[PDB]
RNA sequence: UGUUCGGGUCGAAGCAGGGCUGUGAAGUCCUGUGGACCGUUCACAAACGAAAAUCCUGGUAAUAGUAGCAGCAAAGCAGG
């Protein structure tokens, strides 16, 4: 069950260095890598709620937000449930 | 091919590498492989000897893990 519950505020400023239309994929990869290194788990262990995917693709694939605030959960079996914090 | 004398499953031809002979074309022997045919005297024949033809046919290098997999319609991400 609950072993590590904390709210994060992932910055996405390095995402804005790739070409314009490839920014959303890079945003997804960046969020996943942030959670991987701040939760100490393998890459596959990380799961993303559809709210995060909705938020990153709100304004097309060229204008991802410059920040995002998530609320992740860690379980003993390994999985991490990241869902969009308010 | 005609003729004389022979060899071979106790291992013929062929192939790889060596020893000796000959100025040389080449001959003969030894070792490994191979599994069925091959020589020699005297003569006679020829669809008879290749390193080259921007030669012919087949096999195979370097170039090289290289060019290309962009240009006219830049399309995908999350969960299951
Ligand atoms: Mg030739």
């Amino acid at each position: 069950d609950m072993v590590k519950e904390q709210i994060y505020t992932i910055p996405l400023r390095e995402v804005r260095k790739v070409p314009a239309w490839k920014r959303a994929n890079r945003a997804v990869i960046e969020v996943r890598g942030f959670l991987v290194r701040h939760m100490k788990t393998e890459s596959v262990q990380v799961k993303l709620d559809k709210s995060i995917n909705e938020h990153l693709w709100e304004k097309g694939c060229e204008k991802p937000p410059l920040s995002i605030r998530v609320r992740a959960v860690k379980f003993a079996d390994g999985e991490v449930q990241a869902e969009l914090a308010q």
